[PDB]
């Protein structure tokens, strides 16, 4: 399939060159697979999601996405115009509160909560966690990760906003998950992305256009935008069987975009997410 003039994200992930407006993907779509978009919630009822979307757990007073946050993550995953794994089942489970912020007690439990949930869940095709989260180091929140992963999860968390070394942050640290740094439309390091040997993989992450609340859209950045871009990308490569829960970060590292990206410190992956879609 072919989506044109699509975000520049998702052409960037079906190319081996940067600078293109054209999203091809094969039309299987992510479809059978599901992604737990582990945030500020999703608004279900955007119709971008095509009612594909569904909250099955908050943590607050509400399961709404206050924020937009969520919203724009899952919209990333697999929307219609704006995702990559267009076909995709999208689950929201709300850790976040609606200023973005949350306690790692809650979203350690949220983790927890999709490990089991997943067993509720018809998913032929596989399950997949995006956190577009974290903070300082933590080792019960890497532990946290980990046993997601371990549950039978492909787990993707973004590396960090701060332009340092993702070592000291959490679950960006997490050795057994996927680690998402950020690049921009010149495949340049995006300026805020963290690095480091933790790292498994670069995503678009600088001016994403995605879903947002109130059924509009608009374009942010952050790691948190280029982790749904793998997350997506581990569904729709899963849905083809191309590669498994525990071993599609591996797989997506193999298959990616290699030494295009700039600004890559000494020790820092120099790999790109890509599809390697030939039609």
């Amino acid at each position: 399939a072919a989506q044109t003039n699509a975000p520049w994200g998702l052409a960037r992930i079906s190319s081996t060159s940067p600078g293109t407006s054209t999203y091809y993907y094969d039309e299987s779509a992510g479809q059978g697979s599901c992604v737990y978009v582990i945030d500020t919630g999703i608004e279900a009822s955007h119709p971008e999601f095509e009612g594909r979307a569904q909250m099955v757990k908050t943590y607050y007073y509400s399961s709404r996405d206050g924020n937009g946050h969520g919203t724009h993550c899952a919209g990333t995953v697999g929307s219609r115009t704006y995702g990559v794994a267009k076909k995709t089942q999208l689950f929201g489970v709300k850790v976040l509160d609606d200023n973005g912020s949350g306690q790692y007690s809650t979203i350690i439990a949220g983790m927890d909560f999709v490990a089991s949930d997943k067993n509720n869940r018809n998913c032929p095709k596989g399950v997949v966690a995006s956190l577009s989260l974290g903070g300082g180091y933590s080792s019960s929140v890497n532990s946290a990760a980990a046993r997601l992963q371990s549950s039978g999860v492909m787990v993707a968390v973004a590396a960090g906003n701060n332009n340092a070394d993702a070592r000291n942050y959490s679950p960006a640290s997490e050795p057994s998950v996927c680690t998402v740094g950020a690049s921009d439309r010149y495949d340049r390091r995006s300026s805020f992305s963290n690095y480091g040997s933790v790292l498994d993989i670069f995503g678009p992450g600088t001016d994403i256009l995605s879903t947002w609340i109130g059924g509009s859209t608009r374009s942010i950045s952050g790691t948190s935008m280029a982790t749904p871009h793998v997350a997506g990308l581990a569904a729709y490569l899963m849905t083809l069987g191309k590669t498994t829960a525990a071993s599609a970060c591996r797989y997506i590292a193999d298959t990616a975009n290699k030494g295009d990206l700039s600004n890559i410190p000494f020790g820092t992956v120099n790999l790109l997410a890509y599809n390697n879609y030939q039609a």
